């Protein structure tokens, strides 16, 4: 290639200066329907220079792929360079003309240049009776030490809420010698805060104007030890500088002063306080009741209102800030016919109107982000409203679509995990799953959040839900990503897309194993459609390999489903691949991958629902260790020196297959598991039922897996003494037994597991179970499912310190046991939880 | 060569004015992303058209070697010249383009367009109760005269926080009548100051407000002799001048009052007292105490985080502001998981976050820097992070890397010592060893500094630590210099790494002589990778010269190590080349210096292992003195009439050897000596353990080395009687003996050594010592080591008044005459430390 490499170059540092002023832009407030056509006019520049450099980066690495001979011969390859280096110079030519004629593209050095309701009466707050006595008898408990009560939630809950019905309650009068409210806010001064605190204990705070802070704290704390047990209420506090200097203005003089604090994050309020309130949701009756409230005062609803009222209050989600805007859409409006407008699309209702409040409260809590996780909290939005997300998808989806940046010391992985705990202990996101490591499984988005993260997407062009009325398109092309649900996939099909800048495509079925009427046909266009995509997530489907698949060189992850016998070797040429999931309904045992993945340099997790029969590499593919960090779903056999080898930096594996075959001294194929580096989690699994002998753990596996964290076995179907062997693992920290894992009717266990955390046992079949301390010194969980045969869990266990938590499912007379240990640690009071089903 | 010269110069123009304006942008805080783009962009111009004019350079210097046949004849050289010249052209024109498009870079006449914690309970403070108590015994010693005693430390070390628990303890209030707190700062106005001290004494401060400076003085001194004695704590001081108008406070009426000052500069202190207290560092356990009363405030730490958090706390440094910063990351996250992340790496968790404390205090020091110091300063950070760095390894890397620009009375070694010296008063460099001279030996950055350095160094592209994560690469092009230890260099090297741009390669074994496996193609792809390469800073390798070396003409600084036998004579043609530190393993006595460096006009410092045989400048190179300013280990045969001549403004000069050969009559090579004007240090090694005659010091080496500083001798076997010959030197100022430099069972001096300040005896046989007051009239040091054999030091030198410092290291009973002569100085009560090891 000639010059085009040049202009590849510059077109690339113009695109550089374009995407800062995109950066920039996006913090400046624009009012400009000008500015508003310039920046979208820059954006879709951007893209297509982006597109372009891509297209020819692939041509280049195709013509470098072809033989010498095909290299010369090809003249379609010349057409195409030549067509690509056009497209490319009149890109730069727009560029260039972009930056010279606007003189809002100059740089410039350091120039970016960017009250409560009415009062609500006790009998108007709807739900917080109940919240406000837990409070308050957290409160005035008795304790010589200062305590400070968090109430903490997501933007628009009710913390505040709370915390006034609480400041006014009489209760606290007769437990309290003063009862003083203190909005701190996001934006305060502690001079101010603490002269607001001085108010209320003295009517010359003119006399105290000019002392410094601590002179001020101790005047307030000689204030208070005149009066008596003191309860100061901190309204939007937002870091723990205010925690700590309010500490400094209370006596110590033992009479138990208390702090009630609202904020809407987790880590602030178990910083306040090891256990924070977290306020409750309203249930869709008492969002009714605060809708009637809101749009009718004291009135009742009328009756053709109600079902329309009702089907409102359940879409607003329990949160009363959403239950408010909505009323303030509703309000003067007895008609059924605005009712029903209003119904038809409630979280619209949110973030329009000049009463939008939810636009503001939650830009109140998105603008405290950096930059990195914003942009993570928008593409949890590209999931279906209420779809319930998987934490390690939208990690991989995440790093696919390049929001993680590099950091020396971690994994792109553990920096998407450390966003998303960030984002659910901001209360941003909500999460309803918990992994046995204590992080997060699946999480959520609240509807006003998804709202807010579906319009911000939209604004910044990240992405864009495909929606039809009827007939019709809504501007798709003014999307750098798409996402469709399944149900209008078929519409959107059959309109023949064709959209060469959009890079990633959506499907979700939150209406799970719902795959509509899609032919062959369907997946086809698909395919043709988006040419350049480079996330490509769409599991509803019976997806097929076609040729036109196998020219989507640009992607990055893939989630797909179908009949697959194996991944074929056009895989291979997927050279920026990073996540592969499979799921094949193939009858065939093992999904055998033909595709040459040891070259696939950027591969870092495959996924299959079935064993994965890998192919070692060959002379020529060895080379540097792989990037692979997840191999889930490996048959026994794929697991070879080589193949273990070459992903010696494995994080998490997991194997299916017959286990006897694979623990054997000529099946050190187990043996070869030492090659890993750094493996955390391991998974064996058994698929026969019928066994030949009883397998044996190999006197090597203390020290075979000794980096693993996680270790979970399902079928192995091992004597109980075989366990003894898991307590040699210095880093086992959590274990799974699971489906017949251990077979026998007692586990009497020797070995101590010096640092596992959580036990967790599905479907045992033994009967009696006599741990004691030394089993288990640091236990934290013990997970009990299924076990309709276990007699009695020990009461040994109940004399750990650390373990607090305990959970019988589908439990036996063991329940009982479990009873009783609960008893005895209430007895010595401490914190616990028994937890039982049904 | 035809117009080329002229777009050479014009390009370096242009050049100039982009470089005034990184400088400029510099100054400018910036948050625009276009902003910082476009600096990326100029910066990037900048490096490549100082990279386009030095390969001119050097071609046309290679082409005038060559012969006019050669010259005539050479085609390759006109292709190159042209390639050059079309390369300059296009960066030119690049260049002129920047500031045509760009209004950020018109030139303006002027225009650059630029509180405390909550307050600690006493036992909130970990560790200060000693220091706490020497402050305030040093304060309540009865005086006449004013006394100041400045606590002095890093920034962030808690300076302030021990005045306040010394501003706070009960004893000082016996003591003192007034004991008030001064906050002056750095921008400070003593009108304020004074009005703020005027209010501990009167509350009518709105009548003294119109008074003048001087009238305010004297208003508080009478308002002090009516209180009686008083204590003053003025925080943050920053010059001297604050501690002149504070002297003017205090009445004369010898009730001895005090001023404790905290400041960070080690000069000011020493202005303020001669002898300032050093503020300690937290040890380990004292640093994981304040993490765990910084995060959990009163309640214990969890025992699952005990392990995490000593971890931390140890990667702190035991600066407590550290720690303080590390613990706002660790509040509110009691989980494994959070304390493993930060553990992961703690320096990184300092300067992120809003709470980044450690950034504006750092900050705070490093802009009272000049820009000069500024850049130095950054430039250790190259070196790992606890490296114990060598100043003059430091010193001839700055000099090497144009950091200081010559000033007309001082050599640049001389600038450079005195930047470094700066940045150890500044606490802004660690000082743990000290030359016998009083500079400093070898120097350290401190965690926090190094991280700060570190990401200023990349913020301004001077230099970037090579860090991969697993694979990857982290932007190594956005770099002018890169750092990599030898642990990442086989993964870096296997890239195959071509980085023109890299103009420095460092690799410092902190791990020292940790050799790892690296190959000869190794080393050849080193060479291969960096061309333009200035500094080759690398000593932990078996380094080889190939053909490839031998094309680094724009070397300035190199350390290399290996098995050299001799230098080639490829090593004359780095023209540029001003230090070259040579460690050869080769058995061979000495090293053949085959190159000649006497046409090397820029060397200026020799260093190798062993003897260096040089050889003597030819007619031809006959001319002006040579630069040299250090030829360390240089064997007596090479020390000839020319040799000395042409390097006649030597200042350090090593010898090892058969030293009689060397101080004969024929063997006038010690007679020429003369030729050096400025020599400052001289060292004399012996090789030879067996003797055919006791040399002889010639009675003309009194005035042979006359301007000798330092002296060393080595091995030289010298009857005691032979001492007194040095003290006829007028200059010898420091005189080191070891490994038996004199023979004889007890010295006699008689002869008085008129300016000797430092006296060193290592391992000396002798076993007596009866020296007296004139022989060292001005002794200062007196360290002995290894005198296994030494009865008793005399007790004359206890009379000596200059002399408070005297080590006696692995010392028999002459350990007990050091003890007599410490308990006569005591008596004395003058100011002197006995070192004693074991
Ligand atoms: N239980 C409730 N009953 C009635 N209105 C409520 C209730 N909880 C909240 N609101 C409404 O919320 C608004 C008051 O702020 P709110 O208490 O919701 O904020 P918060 O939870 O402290 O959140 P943030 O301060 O982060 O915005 C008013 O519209 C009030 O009517
Ligand atoms: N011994 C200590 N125990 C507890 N906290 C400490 C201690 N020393 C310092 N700190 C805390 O560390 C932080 C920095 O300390 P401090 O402000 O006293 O430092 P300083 O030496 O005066 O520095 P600067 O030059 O910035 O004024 C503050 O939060 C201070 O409270």
């Amino acid at each position: 290639i000639g010059s085009a490499k040049g202009e590849l170059e510059n077109l690339l540092k113009e695109v550089q200066h374009l995407k800062g002023f995109l950066d920039d832009a996006a913090k400046l407030p624009s009012d400009s329907e000008q500015w508003k056509v310039l920046v979208e006019e820059i954006q879709k520049t951007v893209h297509t220079a982006e597109d372009a450099v891509d297209k020819f980066v692939v041509q280049a690495k195709l013509h470098k792929e072809k033989n010498k001979m095909a290299r010369i011969l090809d003249v379609g390859h010349l057409a195409t360079v030549r067509n690509l280096a056009a497209e490319v110079k009149g890109i730069h030519d727009q560029v260039k003309e972009l930056r010279l004629n606007n003189q809002a593209l100059q740089a410039r050095p350091t120039l970016e240049l960017p009250q409560q309701g009415p009062a609500l009466e006790d009998d108007e707050v709807v739900g917080f009776d109940e919240e406000a006595n837990k409070v308050i008898n957290r409160l005035v408990k008795e304790s010589k030490d200062l305590d400070i009560i968090p109430v903490v939630g997501m933007p628009g809950l009710g913390k505040t809420t709370l915390a006034r019905k609480i400041y006014k309650d009489p209760k606290l009068s007769y437990e309290f010698f003063g009862v003083h409210w203190v909005y701190v806010g996001q934006s305060y001064k502690i001079k101010d805060v603490f002269l607001n605190i001085l108010k209320f204990f003295t009517r010359r705070t003119e006399d105290y104007q000019h002392e410094d802070v601590d002179a001020l704290a101790k005047v307030i704390a000689g204030f208070i030890n005149k009066g008596g047990r003191c309860l100061i209420c901190l309204d939007d506090v937002w870091e723990t500088k205010v925690i700590d200097y309010v500490k400094t203005i209370f006596p110590e003089n033992e009479k138990g002063h208390r702090v009630m604090m609202t904020t809407r994050n987790k880590v602030l309020a178990t910083y306040a306080n090891s256990d924070p309130h977290d306020l409750k949701f309203l249930t869709p009756k008492e969002s009714f009741e605060l809708l009637v409230k809101r749009v009718f005062g004291k009135k009742p609803c009328p009756k053709d209102l109600v079902g329309h009222g009702e089907s409102i209050a359940g879409k607003c989600g329990g949160v009363p800030l959403a239950v408010v805007v909505i009323a303030g859409a509703l309000r003067g409006r007895p008609n059924t016919s605005d009712w029903i407008r209003v119904e038809r699309n409630v979280v619209q209702h949110l973030y329009t109107n000049s009463e939008e409040s939810c636009l503001k409260f939650v830009e109140m809590s998105y603008d405290h982000l950096p930059q990195e996780v914003q942009t993570c909290f928008l593409y949890c939005g590209v999931f279906p409203r209420g779809f319930d997300i998987p934490s390690w998808k939208v990690i991989r989806l995440w790093i696919a679509e390049g929001l993680i940046k590099p950091q020396e010391s971690y994994t792109l992985e553990e920096i998407a995990e450390f966003y998303l705990n960030d984002l659910v202990n901001r209360n941003l996101v909500i999460l309803q799953q918990k992994r046995s490591d204590g992080q997060i499984k699946t999480c959520r988005l609240h509807v006003m959040l998804h709202q807010f993260c579906k319009k911000e997407a939209s604004n910044k062009w990240l992405f864009q839900e495909v929606s039809l009325t009827p007939d019709q398109a809504i501007d798709p092309n003014k999307s750098r990503r798409l996402c469709i649900q399944p149900s209008n996939l078929k519409d959107f099909l059959s309109k023949k897309p064709s959209a060469e800048h959009v890079r990633s495509f959506y499907c979700f079925s939150s209406k799970e194993k719902q795959i509509r009427g899609l032919t062959p046909n369907d997946i086809k266009l698909i395919h043709k459609a988006f040419p350049l995509v480079r996330v490509l997530d769409v599991e509803s489907l019976k997806f097929l390999f076609s040729k036109d698949f196998n020219q989507l060189f640009h992607l990055r992850y893939i989630a797909i489903s179908g009949d697959f016998n194996a991944i074929p070797l056009t895989f291979g040429k997927f050279w920026n691949l990073q996540t592969l999931i499979l799921n094949t309904s193939t009858s065939e045992s093992t999904l055998d991958v033909k595709a040459d993945i040891w070259n696939m340099l950027q591969l870092r997790h495959l996924h299959t629902n079935i064993p994965a029969k890998l192919q070692p590499p060959t002379a020529t593919t060895s080379g540097k260790a792989s990037c692979l960090q997840t191999l889930c779903m490996v048959a026994p056999e794929s697991c070879e020196k080589e193949v273990l080898a070459k992903a010696c930096h494995l994080k998490k594996l997991s194997i299916r297959g017959q286990m006897a075959a694979f623990l054997g001294a000529y099946k050190g194929g187990i043996n070869n598991l030492v090659e890993l580096k750094c493996l955390e989690q391991l998974k064996l699994l058994n698929d026969v039922l019928y066994m030949n002998k009883a397998p044996h753990l190999p006197q090597t596996f203390s020290q075979l897996v000794r980096t693993v964290k996680k270790l979970t076995l399902t079928n192995t179907r091992f004597a109980w003494s075989e366990a003894d062997k898991l307590g040699q693992l210095e880093s086992l920290e959590i274990l799974k037994f699971k489906e017949n894992a251990f077979a026998g009717d007692s586990w009497k266990p020797k070995m101590g597991f010096s640092a596992l955390r959580v036990l967790w046992i599905e479907r045992a079949e033994f009967e009696t179970w006599e741990a004691s301390e030394i089993n288990f010194p640091v236990l934290r969980n013990l997970v009990l499912m299924s076990c309709d045969k276990l007699e009695t869990v020990p009461f040994e266990l109940a004399n750990l310190s650390d373990l607090y938590e305990m959970r019988l499912e589908n439990t036996s007379k063991a329940v009982k046991s479990a009873k009783a240990i609960l008893e005895s640690k209430t007895d010595k009071n401490i914190k616990f939880n028994l937890t039982i089903f049904p």
